[PDB]
């Protein structure tokens, strides 16, 4: 199953990332000109926990991680989806009580199907081997970006194992630095 | 990459399928009392073309398949994204100019992502096996659909090779039966 995490990291890149990532500056700079607080950061930041451990909610993952807004929606017709609809959050990061951040920020989903096709017996993926496939994901993935037309200094990939851990601070090291 | 398909069919089914068919019954009653032209079917019509050519707009397809409507969206908290939306189209399909069905319909967007693989140099998946892998994508979802709680006669998969075709004949063929 090493074909697992890699046609699931071309997935997400051909039907999600090279669709959304050409227009996410323009949905970005509506939002920073139109409903607006400190400016939002110009990449798509994407957590990869290693351990496929991915909340619905990011604000569970971490206090200092608050939901802000959502960006304006981008909507097409998708393979018979009339206006299917592409959604991103923004969210603002909390350091000692104060912003020090904001930035649209999800996890990569397909981590999510990982985890639960180890679950499903009928998947016959080992339990044993989420971290393996992960770490292929995250490699197939910024092969892929790295050669992608797309990005352009608009997606930012964070990988991360946990052993404390405070992913805000995670985040802000990566925010720092752009 | 025989696991390529069998990845992305388990992914439909994990981060789609299993999610949208709960809810769908609820969604097509919603409308056929809120919003409502005869009944819309009960279940979820799944194209799958082997060849893999999904058209993002399926009345380019078959004239004879019309857009009506979208069904009520679904939302929910998903991976860090607020309120994702979960959106599907109703088609009418017309038959000698008469109004002869009405369901939800859609293709089944993994195979765009095995054509687009199979253009891509990096992705290292043949043109060849498009064919393949997308048999392999029908029969790995036919096998997951046959023991998912979730698929309760509100999923239909349709799967064909074109050689005249009529699309919309082939739906019909299997609202008829239902
Ligand atoms: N009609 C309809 N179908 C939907 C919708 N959302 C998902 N589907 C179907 O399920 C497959 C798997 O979805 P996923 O969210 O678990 O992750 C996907 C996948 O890894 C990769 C490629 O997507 P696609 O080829 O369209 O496969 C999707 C589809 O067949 O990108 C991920 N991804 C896709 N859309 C989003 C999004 N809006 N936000 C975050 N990740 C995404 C749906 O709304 N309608």
């Amino acid at each position: 199953n090493f074909n697992v995490a890699h046609g699931l990291a071309w997935s997400y890149y051909i039907g999600y990332l090279r669709l959304i990532l050409p227009e996410l500056q323009a949905r970005i700079r509506t939002y920073n000109q139109h409903y607006n607080r400190g400016a939002v950061s110009q990449r798509l930041y994407i957590l990869l926990p290693l351990d496929c451990g991915v909340p619905d909610n990011l604000s569970m993952a971490d206090p200092n991680i608050r939901f802000l807004d959502k960006l304006p929606q981008q909507t097409g017709d998708r393979a018979g989806i009339k206006d299917r609809v592409y959604s991103n959050s923004i969210y603002e990061l909390l350091e000692n009580g104060q912003r020090a951040g904001t930035c649209v920020l999800e996890y990569a989903t397909p981590l999510q199907t990982l985890f639960a096709m180890s679950q499903y017996s009928q998947a016959g993926f080992s339990r044993e081997d989420r971290l393996e496939q992960a770490k292929l994901f995250c490699r197939t993935l910024e092969d892929i970006l790295a050669d992608a037309p797309e990005s352009q200094n608009n997606c930012r990939l964070i990988a991360y194992q946990e052993p404390s851990f405070s992913l805000s601070q995670e985040v802000l090291r990566h925010l720092r630095q752009e």
